[PDB]
């Protein structure tokens, strides 16, 4: 009937990690009240605007299903207003930095006093107690700190950031797990908890497979499925071989599978003119026979050299170079359809152009057209979890302070006090 | 005490996505029974082993805090055992494929009749109803399907996979949100729901920022924070210009800032010899005077060609190049401390080796030594969410079928009735 219907979210967040978390809670039915500073608001509003004096797409795509109040919290009457809101809130969400909320007059300890049931949820750069606990962290800094950058890209290039928001939105989603887990605890104890997610830790969690590989490397001195282990395939700077001699930390493997199933990024017709004309092709062991049939190589079916993972690992790049010749006169989707005949794990690199206007993603509610009568409609990503008993209803992002008076009435305030709060500039 | 204490989890999952999800639920207190194929078990047991005939680090790092039973579900005595288990379960989790669970006898409709409170959770490649409902996907295929590969890497190279498990673990973390949301809903209705996460959708959620960029590109013709917005900076492999005059889909921007402020990956002292001797360095808008002091360009403070984001668009990559010049004699951590004095957001690329031995990560419970007397101790990633009122207790991954008898005895079955199942090869 809507999972978070009746959950009151007092939302101090700004930028991406925090706002991503509360938006998604909003999509699941929560009543999200965004507290914004008087005059300015969330810095995403003015960030890379596509039209002057209109809230940016950075703002709108992270702040749907929210209401906005302006509030000067450096003010005695504003701190009092927060106290009432805190008494009515189920969860407060924040990303102010290492000691900022306490400095504002709101200790965890004081918060428990005001409401024994409220949950305090925070995003930080580094975990509390960490030596770098006070370092400031944006998106790519967190990718660097959590091991992703070191292990992404190519052996002869730099550490490389992912286009995906491994640091920001990923942290927000991990924080949503934490908040929902604290809600389940509260059903037993009747009490709220403090939950926090550090961006470094959210990234490390997705980089679990590389910590696996670091241990494998420490124990054996080799990762036989990595490109560096193939006979003279990779080269340093001066034209000579690379190898796991002298490699002590997980290296970049380009477009290697990253797991138990070898893969590579294979060019398709149009690659010279189109940056996204590629397919990813995975050799799943249980269907090497089917692969042999597609690429017309019956000799490889019965040959220990090309028919087991172990036989295969010393010449992966020759096998991928050869499969790739088969795709030179076929586009992405033709290659994909061809492979779907055999149930092969092969699919296209989808461009952002293709995804934004894909009819399937819109049918299933993953890409959603938001009706925004103030700014014009925009696309967004909806809820990536689909439920049998409920569908989200996505609603446009709030103007700065649009809901101030409406929210103040909900607390229980008169037209007298509201009009004087506007004169005193606390709202 | 622990959030998911009392939650019985019936876990059919193999590989990474489902197993990450159920492991994390286990870290949070859940009673996770992993149901495995007789004789074989989860294929991760045998993938990338570091010691022959010992469950790989792949399996153990995704299957802590679980128990294992072997069950042949294709037999009628197996299906009967399942029925008793479903009646006892709070959530079932599966990644079998589109029609697979229904063909095994257990439709959502029958599952509801057996247990009206059970939640059915599934990971899929593509969402139900998608034209590609039927395609087979693993990690890097999902990355390609969801936009990450197209927007990760460099403009003169291929689509690039991320080292982070954007497809698998990310999907599992998203499914955890869905399961936890279904549990909060069930407190109100007394009823279980079906939840499903598609890997494409979990990837796309993290690439939300690039859907912002795609609409900005369509609306305005330019992405001013991207390297390609600097004249005569970016060129393809043939030496052709790359400008937003001709780009209609969000391009790869190398090490550009993403949802952060403008930044780049800059070389430090070790770089020709140490793949990970770099920092990520951000030029935040409000921090220009500080950067000018740091790099000793006082002349750049009051110059309009340098002192606004808009003025730097035509030269941003030249500025990074000049900043990098000041790091040639300094390592990663020195550069980081130096930048930190100025409040500049800047951190090192942490290698997996550095991450595996970092004392802070072990102290905060993020990198954890699991006690495994059978296989020898190993490291794993712990819970990335930290709570005020509880600490996870991570225990070693199960051997195949280690807990079969134990589990059957909790179901009710007495000793001689269990012996008949071992002989008939149901278990």
């Amino acid at each position: 009937t809507k999972p978070l219907d009746g959950i009151n979210v007092l939302d101090f967040t700004h930028v991406q990690a925090g706002p991503a978390c509360t938006q998604m809670m909003g999509f699941l039915g929560a009543n999200v009240i965004k507290i914004e500073r008087r005059g300015s608001g969330d810095m995403t509003r003015g960030w890379l605007q596509d039209k002057p004096n209109v809230d940016s797409l950075y703002f709108t795509m992270f702040n749907c299903n929210k209401r906005s109040i302006e509030l000067d919290m450096k003010t005695p009457e504003g701190k009092e207003l927060l106290e009432q809101m805190i008494k009515k809130a189920d969860v407060m969400v924040e990303n102010f930095g290492p000691g900022a909320l306490d400095r504002m007059g709101f200790t965890w300890e004081y918060i428990q006093e005001l409401n024994p049931r409220v949950i305090l949820a925070s995003v930080k750069g580094y975990a509390e107690g960490h030596a770098n606990e006070h370092l400031k962290v944006y998106e790519n800094v967190a990718q660097c700190s959590g091991g992703a950058a070191a292990t992404t890209g190519f052996w002869d290039g730099p550490p490389t950031v992912s286009g995906a928001a491994l640091g920001d939105s990923n942290s927000g989603m991990h924080l949503m797990i934490g908040i929902l887990a604290a809600l389940e605890m509260r059903h037993k104890t009747g009490r709220g908890q403090k939950v926090a997610v550090a961006m470094q830790d959210a990234v490390l969690n997705l980089v679990r497979i590389k910590l696996r590989d670091q241990q494998r490397l420490e124990r054996t001195g080799i990762l036989a499925e990595y490109p560096q282990a193939q006979p003279n395939f990779a080269f340093d700077r001066d034209g000579n071989p690379l190898s796991f001699d002298n490699i002590t930390s997980v290296p970049r493997g380009g477009n290697a599978g990253g797991g138990g199933q070898p893969g590579w990024m294979l060019k398709c017709k149009g690659w010279e003119t189109d940056a996204d004309s590629y397919v990813y092709f995975t050799i799943a062991a249980n269907m090497w026979p089917q692969i042999c049939d597609m690429i017309d190589k019956p000799e490889w079916k019965d040959d220990p050299a090309y028919n087991t993972f172990e036989g295969r690992v010393d010449k992966l790049m020759d096998i991928f170079s050869f499969i790739e010749t088969k795709f030179a006169d076929k586009d992405k989707f033709e290659v994909t359809e061809w492979a779907a005949q055999y149930g092969i794990p092969c699919g296209p690199v989808m461009s952002m152009k293709e995804l934004a206007h894909d009819p399937s993603l819109q049918k299933v509610g993953t890409v959603v057209e938001v009706v925004d009568e103030i700014r014009g409609n925009h696309l967004t990503v909806g809820a990536p979890f689909k439920f049998s008993g409920f569908q989200p209803e996505i609603t446009r992002a709030p103007l700065l302070g649009e809901h101030t008076d409406e929210v103040l009435k909900e607390l229980g305030l008169d037209d007298a006090k509201i009009k004087e709060l506007h004169a005193k500039q606390v709202v």
